[PDB]
C-alpha cells in the first residue's frame, strides 16, 4: 500500500520518525501522563464543602458567587511537589530535537511547562494552573501559581491587588468557553502535521478527541495509554487499530512511561532521556 508506516507497530512508528517523511509531530497528552507523579485524574472514580450540589465546585457562576469551596478543595488536592514524568521530558525532547510542531494538553497541572514546553509549544486546552487573573473585566491582573499558593495555604480567598475583585486560576471552568486558541491552532496545525503522538488519554471529552479526526488521511496515529481508546463508537455513531483495512493507526498499551521509555530506546535516545529526567528531578527535589 501507498501508507507511510512500513507496519504497525512502535517499531514502524519509529522508523517513520526518523526517515525524511516526519518533520513535525503533534502530541495530544490527557491525565493519564501525569498520573505516576501523582496528580489524579479528575474525570476518573478514585462533603465537607457544603455544595448546593454536587457539579457547582467546578461551574464558573458558582465559583464566582462562592469560591471558598473550590479553593478548600484545591488545597486538599494540592500536590506536595510538581515534578514532571518521563513522558513530559519525551515532550521536551522532541522539541529539542526539532520534532514538535505542538503539544495539545488536557491537563491543567502545569507540568508540560515545568519540563520545558514554552508558551508557543502548548495548547492549554482545558486551561492551567499556570497563571491567574482578576475576574474583572476592566482589570484583569495576572498572577502567577507562586501567589496563588500561598493564598489557598492560608486559606484567604485571593482577591486582587488593585481592585480586591476574585483572582481565578485560568481553568476552563464549566461555563467557559474553551481558549479561542485552541480553535486556532487546530485550523493552522493540522495542515501540517506528520505524526499524532496521542499519550494519556482515552478521548472521551469534546471537543478535543475531535482533534484526531483532524489529522490528513495519511498522518500516522500512536495511541500510547493504558487501555486502547478512540475507535468508532458502535452504538454512538476514529482510531482503527485491528482491522484488514487498518493502515496508519498504532496503539501500545501499558504505563505512558514506559511507553515513551520503549519509543525513545528504538529512536535511540534512551540516554538522553534518562540523563535529562534525572537532572530534572534532581533539580527539583533540591529545591531550597
Ligand atoms: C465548552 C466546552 O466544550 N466544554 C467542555 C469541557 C472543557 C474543559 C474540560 N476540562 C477538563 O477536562 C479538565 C480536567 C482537569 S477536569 C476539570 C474541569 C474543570 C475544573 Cl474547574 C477543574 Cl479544576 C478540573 C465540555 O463540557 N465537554 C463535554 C464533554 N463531556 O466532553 C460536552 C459538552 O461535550
Ligand atoms: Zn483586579
Amino acid at each position: 500500500m501507498e501508507r507511510l508506516l512500513d507496519e504497525l507497530t512502535l517499531e514502524g512508528v519509529a522508523r517513520y520518525m526518523q526517515s525524511e517523511r516526519c518533520r513535525r509531530v503533534i502530541c495530544l497528552v490527557g491525565a493519564g501522563i501525569s498520573t505516576s507523579a501523582g496528580i489524579p485524574d479528575f474525570r476518573s472514580p478514585s462533603e465537607k464543602y457544603h455544595l448546593p450540589y454536587p457539579e457547582a465546585i467546578f461551574e464558573i457562576s458558582y465559583f464566582k458567587k462562592h469560591p471558598e469551596p473550590f479553593f478548600a478543595l484545591a488545597k486538599e488536592l494540592y500536590p506536595g511537589q510538581f515534578k514532571p514524568t518521563i513522558c513530559h521530558y519525551f515532550m521536551r525532547l522532541l522539541k529539542d530535537k526539532g520534532l514538535l510542531l505542538r503539544c495539545y494538553t488536557q491537563n491543567i497541572d502545569t507540568l508540560e511547562r515545568i519540563a520545558g514546553l514554552e508558551q508557543e509549544d502548548l495548547v492549554e486546552a482545558h486551561g492551567t494552573f499556570y497563571t491567574s487573573h482578576c475576574v474583572s473585566a476592566s482589570c484583569r491582573h495576572e498572577y502567577p501559581l507562586s501567589w496563588m499558593k500561598e493564598k489557598i495555604f492560608s486559606e484567604v480567598t485571593p482577591k486582587c491587588e488593585d481592585c480586591q475583585s476574585l483572582v481565578k486560576p485560568d481553568i476552563v471552568f464549566f461555563g467557559e468557553s474553551l481558549p479561542a486558541r485552541f480553535f486556532s491552532c487546530m485550523q493552522s496545525d493540522f495542515l501540517k502535521v506528520d505524526l499524532l503522538l496521542v499519550m494519556g488519554t482515552s478521548l472521551q471529552v469534546q471537543p478535543f478527541a475531535s482533534l484526531i479526526s483532524k489529522a490528513p488521511l495519511s498522518t500516522p496515529r500512536l495511541l500510547i495509554n493504558k487501555e486502547k481508546a478512540g475507535q468508532s463508537d458502535p452504538f454512538l455513531g476514529g482510531m482503527d487499530f485491528d482491522s484488514k483495512k487498518a493502515y496508519r493507526d498504532v496503539a501500545w498499551l501499558g504505563e505512558c512511561d514506559q511507553g515513551c521509555l520503549a519509543l525513545a530506546e528504538l529512536l535511540g535516545w534512551k540516554k538522553e532521556l534518562e540523563d535529562l529526567v534525572r537532572r530534572e528531578h534532581a533539580s527539583i527535589d533540591a529545591q531550597s
